[PDB]
């Protein structure tokens, strides 16, 4: 079941090594020194505009992107009450206010707002009903079939597919945190 | 006070997300199928070779080592008359006969015999008195000091504390059942 997730993963798809770019990183955002784990800070950083960073969405990137295969990560959402994860096309535009995150605007996501509402970030965005909540999420990427699906990584659980797509452009990691609070996105080792 | 308990569980320690591995578990014990809960049968399983397996002690563990870090997790006892629970490192003797769970074997584990005799599980058991017995208990793991700790998870109040170990191995969270009775043993998922 959850052995049956873990079978399935490991045959299917490689071990992403996924390490968060401070540089790419908004400024009300922190980085942890390893670089596994994001929060978002009180009060934002007075960081430099260098063109990889978000000056709008709340966002960072994982430091190497996918341009083919399939791959998977996981990441750590435990009880956090809102974040929103998954993949980015890398020209997105990471300057511009007001930018839905969507499909068509080169992003890839799903998660949690106000502690209990899952959706998929499409337009419009999909409500989604999970019978338990995830403390950890499976994130996958096949870029060949053009699919980006997200699975409870514990009891392997599916928890959405996003519809085909065609990519054009690299895909990173992208992870996004609105909310102040306790508990951090963490990626974690995988099998 | 509880409410300093859950404070304190909360700013210093990671609440770990523990699931039962059935391939771990004696074949005398049933993994519930959300692998948060394990009772003991009356007769085992008939099952294949599995190297991961205890094959003379009662015992399951985690699916998931920890390596570093502060770490907790609680365990709902309920009424059950006898259980032990605790860590263990990665590297216990799990297939040989008769080894006595203790620190130098491998274990930091507390717990119930015969309905009201609680032991820590050193050389000897060192015999603990409860003011009231627990239902729920809080494991924390200090891997830095070498700090296994158990307390009373409702209340917040002190269970027992091994002295402090030197960890040279990774430490599984372990659960052992030796009786036949109604009520499992059960992982709380984390709040
Ligand atoms: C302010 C902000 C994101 C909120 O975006 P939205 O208000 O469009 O809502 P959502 O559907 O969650 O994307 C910066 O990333
Ligand atoms: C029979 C058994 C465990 C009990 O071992 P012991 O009989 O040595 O007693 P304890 O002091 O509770 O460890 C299988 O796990």
């Amino acid at each position: 079941a959850g052995a049956a997730y873990h079978e399935w993963k490991m045959a299917l798809f490689k071990p992403a090594d996924v390490i968060l770019d401070p540089d790419t990183a908004n400024a009300i955002l922190l980085v942890s020194e390893d670089q596994r784990s994001v929060q978002r800070a009180e009060e934002p950083r007075d960081l430099p505009d260098n063109p990889e960073r978000f000056e709008w969405h709340y966002c960072v990137l994982g430091c190497e992107n996918f341009t083919s295969g399939r791959h998977y990560w996981e990441v750590e959402v435990g009880d956090r009450k809102e974040w929103h994860i998954g993949v980015c096309s890398k020209n997105v535009e990471r300057k511009k206010g007001w930018v839905k995150m969507t499909p068509e605007n080169g992003y890839w996501t799903m998660g949690l707002t106000d502690g209990n509402k899952y959706r998929a970030l499409t337009e419009p965005r999909t409500n989604l009903k999970l019978p338990e909540p995830p403390r950890k999420v499976g994130i996958f990427l096949d870029y060949e079939t053009g699919e980006i699906s997200f699975y409870n990584a514990t009891d392997g659980s599916h928890i959405y597919t996003f519809p085909h797509a065609s990519f054009s452009e690299p895909l990173y990691p992208v992870f996004r945190i609105l909310t102040l609070e306790p508990t951090a996105l963490t990626i974690c080792p995988i099998p």
